[PDB]
């Protein structure tokens, strides 16, 4: 008679760090039952990427976000997620990071004194209201779980710290990386790369909020000059354009063929851009998790980190805000093709692509299957 | 302009535990707007104490727990103090203990970005179903408090482990103690004082299901022999009884007048009763906490105790269940002056009566005010 294993995908991101879990899963059809429940209100990506992975969802709830409070989610959500709970009655329910989904399934299952295995546990800031409400929603999962997956040893020292059974304490590794396995295809074809023919792509993400003012306007000079000293590179920034923007860009970048602007890329598109960039700006967690594992070295706009194993690890570096320092890292990993090859050879500290077998091998062994 | 306290009644139980914080509250209104929110099912006893306190509740909710799911329990619980919260917009809120109540009063404070002060703080099992869901509700209120008023050192220890914040963590002892100078008055009247004279009284309680046979007829037999021996000695025995328990009592006993078997206490009779106890008898937790404060040695029916802090002070001791014991231990304290003072004078560690003042200095400093 097998584990029933119920994964829960509350959002489009869970989709891509959730769906490898779940192929990991499905690989010991003799011991378990893998049930997926999703709950986003957006899923067309998520059926994207579900598609890509072979995955039918078993249960399909409509918890509904846009414009609805965090009282209404948490009522609705709790209902729904405790009726699919007596509906399947799953030995365990895995669920995802720090989300509100995430904290009231780890209620629902509670409820019901079904075991929860956190994917994605021990991070935290200490402050409850930045991020709100992720830093308590990952803190209140964490009281109610009974198996810990944490990306890094960071994380899994935090819930030691907090006097959690370290028997229950798995340092997985980032199942993100798993994903790239299935979604970076040998061969690929988006507009971006017929455009980037033989050409090295930098590429950039930034957010616009905490990038806003003089951070952008020094990214764009810098990306500039790049241009400038390099005849064979392009740099590509996938972006929500708003007129505040293209002045901004245009004031800046100008029209010389070999900076563009583009409309944000799914992450299918993204992760196999990604795979064929020379080299990555960026100020995301999730690139600097990631991205290391296609090769690709990559420089942090922040003056401040909370990724320090990517640096000490070789596979990140901190570029800053400033132009100076901007232009100066890109510079040389795009004119020295050893310093490109060292940060490009570096392995990725936050996981090796096995962290689904990790997980799925503790919860067997939890249940002494 | 004042720091807006709200205070949760949730429980009736609570009454007497956090009526003389409000009473410590209302002793500072240049500082403080004290707001009382009662959400008890049961409301008899609760009010009757608000009166003797002289508390008038600001918001009264209907929380139903009669025959009623956690689920319904927590989203209908979380609406209402959501909206009494959006309503009256308390710097602070303070609930108390293990109940989902308290839980989600706790989440509706967060939900609206106001700090929770968690009063008794720190009692950890370590078991997440034992007590279900109690251990689960003050393990997620703990994550979501911003201040911890923790009865004792080894409650405060716990939640040290648990890597909280030492600033935010307070040794207050027990707020019940705090009422006893409120409740117990020295004009006070029961039909069972009357009787009694400037002879002494032993108040004998058990409730326990443990205790249930056996361990009642001992009791009974080793009473029947210290009121022979101590001629000057009334025993007062607060219980129901079926009417085949209280043929085995008269039985054991007789009818010899100085062993009054009587209708079971309300909490106020209870604290002028005990209050005038030279000797209790009990295997109840918060006797063991609550009696000591009033100068009465406490004799534990139980072969262990729960409440090893007494044990050290010597406010405490261990009778277990077995007639030769009970007697042997008993006798002692009404034969000797000596040992019986030594009890009755030692300190309380389960608190001073102050622990409603440690409160209010403590949210006082925190609020700068
Ligand atoms: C947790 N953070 C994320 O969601 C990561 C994962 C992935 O990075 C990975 F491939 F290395 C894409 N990503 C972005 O932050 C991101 C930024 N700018 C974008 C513009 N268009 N798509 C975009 C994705
Ligand atoms: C578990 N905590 C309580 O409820 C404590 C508090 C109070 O004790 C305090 F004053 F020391 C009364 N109490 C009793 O357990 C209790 C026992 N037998 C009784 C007989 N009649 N009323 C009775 C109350």
């Amino acid at each position: 008679e097998r584990l029933k294993v119920m994964t829960i995908f509350g959002t489009r991101p869970e989709a891509i760090k959730m769906a490898p879990l779940v192929l990991e899963l499905q690989k010991h059809p003799e011991k378990i039952e893998s049930i997926v429940t999703v709950t986003a209100q957006h899923r067309q990506m998520l059926d994207q990427v579900l598609s890509i992975f072979g995955i039918t969802p078993d249960f399909d709830l409509n918890i509904m976000k846009d414009r609805q409070t965090l009282i209404d989610i948490t009522t609705r959500g709790l209902e729904g997620l405790d009726k699919v709970m007596k509906e399947a009655k799953p030995d365990i329910v895995l669920v995802h990071g720090d989300t509100t989904t995430t904290f009231i399934a780890s209620l629902a299952a509670f409820y019901n004194q079904i075991p929860v295995g956190h994917v994605e546990a021990g991070l935290r800031t200490w402050d409850k209201y930045s991020p709100y409400p992720e830093e308590m929603n990952r803190q209140l999962t964490g009281v109610m779980a009974d198996l810990h997956f944490s990306p890094t040893a960071k994380s899994a020292t935090n819930l030691q710290k907090e006097n959690k059974d370290e028997s229950r304490i798995f340092i997985t590794g980032n199942t993100a990386i798993d994903a790239l396995k299935t979604t970076v295809k040998e061969t690929y074809s988006h507009p971006v790369l017929e455009k980037l023919g033989n050409n090295r792509l930098v590429l950039m993400t930034a957010h616009r909020r905490e990038n806003l003012g003089e951070p952008m306007r020094n990214m764009f000079r810098a990306i500039k000059r790049l241009v400038d000293k390099h005849e064979d590179v392009q740099v590509v920034y996938p972006v929500h354009m708003n007129p505040v923007v293209r002045e901004t860009a245009n004031d800046i970048l100008g029209d010389y063929g070999r900076i563009h602007l583009i409309e944000p890329l799914d992450v299918i598109d993204f992760h196999n851009v990604a795979a064929r960039s020379y080299l990555m700006l960026t100020d995301s967690g999730g690139v600097q998790e990631e991205a290391p594992s296609l090769g690709v070295p990559v420089l942090v706009l922040r003056d401040t980190t909370e990724r320090p194993e990517g640096i000490e690890a070789g596979t990140l570096k901190l570029a800053g805000t400033d132009e100076e320092t901007i232009f100066s890292l890109a510079d040389e990993l795009l004119s020295d093709k050893e310093a490109h090859d060292k940060m490009s050879k570096a392995s990725n500290p936050y996981g090796d692509g096995r962290a689904s077998e990790r997980i799925v091998e503790a919860i067997l062994k939890h249940f002494n299957k």
